[PDB]
C-alpha cells in the first residue's frame, strides 16, 4: 500500500498518517513510511 517513490516530499504517503490520525508521517532513509511527525 504505502510505498515512498519520494522521501518526505511524499505526501500521498503522509495522507495516509493524517487519514488515521497522527500528526503527520514521513518516508525515512529506508524508503519505509513512517507515522508519527
Amino acid at each position: 500500500g504505502i510505498t515512498c517513490d519520494l522521501i518526505g516530499n511524499e505526501r500521498l504517503c503522509v495522507v495516509h498518517c493524517l487519514a488515521k490520525g497522527f500528526r503527520g508521517g514521513w518516508c525515512d532513509s529506508r524508503k519505509v513510511c513512517n507515522c508519527r511527525r
